[PDB]
């Protein structure tokens, strides 16, 4: 029941979320293509499996794709950088790719099955990313008339998220394209996160870089 936190890779972005992405809550990222969004869910991809001490929670992660934004390409080049073995980094990010909106229902059933089996292990999931959350419903769901049906779709979705996170004590990272965090790009490379309508967390902002080791400050 202790609220887990996985360090995002930079430290003023930490201090905006309060120790860094919880356990047992989704954390939804926002913003236009190119913001850091992907960059973000690859380095929390890698953050989770280091120990505390380090950042992490000695976990696994698994990985929802909807659009193809998954990079392991990119993923061995932030476990060489912050110094870990590129393949075992690989090795513990189960990947998935959804192919439409009821396949990203479906794959939620098969995410918890797959959590109670690696429950008593010495490396249980403690992260699930959804990449572009959205991207299917909105695709699916196109006009006036369909907005309901969507909306109804994308709460039962979030429900189901919120259930995994809370019983198996796990950390949902979702991304949407343009607790929430607004993301944009900064001057020069730099990408500036803002906090939004976060209950217990004051409004403010952090400036962070993309780097050959993902998100730093």
């Amino acid at each position: 029941a202790t609220i887990g936190r996985i360090s995002t890779g930079s430290k003023s972005l930490d201090k905006l979320l309060g120790g860094g992405i919880e356990t047992q809550a989704i954390t939804e990222v926002f913003g236009e293509f190119g913001s850091g969004k992907t960059q973000l869910a690859h380095t929390l991809a890698v953050m989770v499996q280091l120990p505390p001490e380090e950042g992490g929670l000695n976990g696994s992660a698994m990985y929802i794709d909807t659009e193809n934004t998954f990079r392991p390409e990119r993923l061995r080049e932030i476990a060489q950088n912050r110094g870990l073995d590129p393949d075992e980094v690989l090795d513990n990010v189960a990947y998935a790719r959804a192919f439409n909106s009821n396949h990203q229902m479906q794959l939620l059933y098969q995410a918890s099955a797959m959590m109670v089996e690696s429950l008593n292990t010495d490396r249980p999931y403690k992260l699930l990313i959804v990449d572009s959350l959205t991207s299917h419903f909105r695709s699916e769901y196109i006009g006036r008339g369909a907005l309901a049906e969507r909306q109804q779709k994308l709460a039962r979705f979030l429900r189901m998220l919120h259930r995994l996170a809370n019983e198996f004590d796990i950390a949902v990272f979702v991304t949407n394209q343009v607790l929430r965090v607004y993301l944009r790009k900064g001057k020069g490379g730099k990408r500036i996160a803002r906090l939004i309508d976060a209950p217990h967390l004051p409004e403010g902002e952090a400036v962070f870089s993309i780097t050959e080791k993902g998100i730093e400050d």
